[PDB]
């Protein structure tokens, strides 16, 4: 979706005032036609009659204008009245897909003119908008809170069988047990997990001020998922991967590619034809996920640690002593390294 | 009201199985736009989508499509529906004064097209026929009724006020007493009687087969004041006047020129400036109004015997031997003329 059409489309979410007028109308099954210009004199071709008002825009005077049969002319940020009661005469040759006088006139002054139409008919409750080539059907609040609702639950699921999935890939990288197919299947899930956010995100803009809740639960749900799935890349990548390239990745499977276990291998490094094979394929975690998230050692540090013990399991059996003959650690990221693995071995394992 | 548009109006008048259908329309407060062309290939560029139908016409069929939203298109002839639920798209640029989407449209279309184009709108109850430039306002049976009744009752007062000037007139006629002022005031009231006539008869036209009755009375009541008129004329002018002549002087009495006192003498050929003078002029009937009313002899046989006896008072003072030395006068003509004339003096004076 075009951004310059999101822009139009924030002009009338909820919160605005003109939306709480559009929903006003909707409720008291009033039509409405509001076209918006910014200079007035210069559409004397296309707005006939009514009358000249030129005045300070509020809710009340929208809805109160809307009785009259007829368009309202708007300024186009919402800050002036300019007619009201007029008759839109766009061109009747441009084409159009619309039915009915009001929605074929506004697609078609949206056409000609560049600028936005407002369309709502008086027995259905949805805003049509129109801008340029552009048509956009804004729904109300009830129908996008039923529909994220729905969406957030459906997260919650999800993230439940990601954490699941999580805990169990813990234990097998600590014990050095780790297969290409519980790489696979831990990163699937949270590929999913994303991609879902990312179809509920145009729901929840149109959302507006009534989406507030709606961002908050995705944030507590979603937090440092992508991070975690990056570093899972560049833990388990074929060959050493820089992070860019492991947010790459995973951009990639969010949006253009689909996350199948063969796919997912494939992109990893690893040349599989079966997905019967991912078991077979024995993998050692580089070390980055663990550094990072348990041991707060930055990434270009943990660089030089996996660079000297090359994975996890060797890093878990080295001592202080060794760990601070590292470019970047010394007795404090030794003790933390060293002791927030021993932990973990002790707790999980 | 041009002929041109006077064919049109009688397309909706009452007795049509149209009109049938506008007034059920206008019962159930539905509007209606409706377009009648015969060639509607051509006409292509100004109807939009809506539904082709190509059906042979009926009162209920146009009922039931203008439950639709949208414009109706009908054949001139009216015996066939071509479309229904069609968006009408005349150019924009032809001026209107009229109001509403609908009008406005329905204005457009017939002067662009020289075609008729029908508009109804929900709330109110009438027609509003748009032909070429033209527009005419057909109004319910009610409203009319209402006014030609009104009017009705007006021209029986009238003609009683005729009928006893007249009565008065006949005696002074025969006592040969008729001053000029008798004359004028009885000349003025036929006028005034003939003018209500006509400014009576559009609304008769309007009312078609529910003004059978309204016709039968008008014929009633002025049956043959227009020939009584004339020969009044004809029996006081200062000089000589044929029947055509006089039938020229009615017809702008009853249009053109007003029927006042002075107006009426001085068209008669009498040179008058103050109406107090008309008391004052001595006239004496030519005897034609008598001859051919009463007496049933022909106008062309009775230019014969005002020829040689110039007035009524020296044609009742003939006989029989005398009235027959006139061509076209026999015994028969001359004893009907004698016995006519004395009967009356006997009855009236
Ligand atoms: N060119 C045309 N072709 C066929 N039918 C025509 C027509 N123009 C008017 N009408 C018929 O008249 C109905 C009502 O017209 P109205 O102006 O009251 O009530 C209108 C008007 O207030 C508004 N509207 C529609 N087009 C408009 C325009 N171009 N400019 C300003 N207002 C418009 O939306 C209301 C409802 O529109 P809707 O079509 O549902 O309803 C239409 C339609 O059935």
């Amino acid at each position: 979706v075009p951004q310059e059409l999101i822009e139009k489309i924030k002009l009338i979410s909820p919160g605005t005032e003109l939306r709480k007028a559009l929903d006003d109308i909707i409720n008291a099954n009033f039509g409405a036609l509001i076209f918006l210009v910014d200079d007035p004199k210069k559409y004397e071709d296309v707005i006939q009659g009514g009358f000249w008002l030129d005045t300070d825009f509020s809710a009340e005077k929208l809805y109160e204008l809307s009785k009259m049969d007829g368009a309202i002319v708007l300024s186009e940020d919402i800050t002036k009245i300019y007619y009201a009661n007029v008759h839109l005469v766009p061109d009747p040759t441009i084409p159009t897909g619309e039915t009915g006088t009001r929605h074929r006139t506004a697609e078609r002054l949206a056409k000609q003119t560049g600028k936005v139409v407002i369309a709502v008919s008086r027995r259905r409750n949805i805003i049509s908008l129109y801008y340029k080539n552009y048509k956009y059907v804004v729904n109300q609040v009830d129908f996008l809170i039923s529909k994220v609702t729905q969406a957030i639950s459906t997260l919650e699921k999800y993230k439940d069988n990601f954490n699941k999935l999580l805990s169990e890939l813990e234990v097998l990288e600590l014990e050095n047990r780790v297969t290409l197919a519980d790489v696979v299947r831990t990163l699937a899930k949270g590929f999913e997990l994303l991609r879902i956010v990312e179809e509920i995100r145009p729901y929840i803009v149109e959302l507006g001020e009534e989406g507030r809740l709606a961002r908050m639960q995705l944030r507590e749900l979603t937090e440092d998922v992508d991070d975690l799935l990056v570093l899972l890349i560049m833990d388990y990548s074929s060959e050493e991967v820089e992070e860019e390239t492991a947010q790459n990745i995973l951009q990639d499977f969010i949006t253009r590619r689909e996350p199948s276990p063969i796919s997912i291998s494939r992109v990893l490094g690893y040349d599989v034809q079966q997905a019967a094979q991912l078991d077979d394929v024995l993998v050692s975690a580089r070390g980055y996920r663990l550094l990072k998230t348990v041991a707060r050692i930055p990434l270009s540090i943990g660089y030089n640690v996996v660079r000297m013990f090359k994975t996890l399991d060797q890093i878990s059996k080295a001592s202080v002593e060794d760990l601070k003959k590292v470019e970047g650690i010394g007795e404090k990221r030794a003790r933390a390294i060293s002791e927030s693995i021993s932990s973990l071995k002790h707790r999980k394992t």
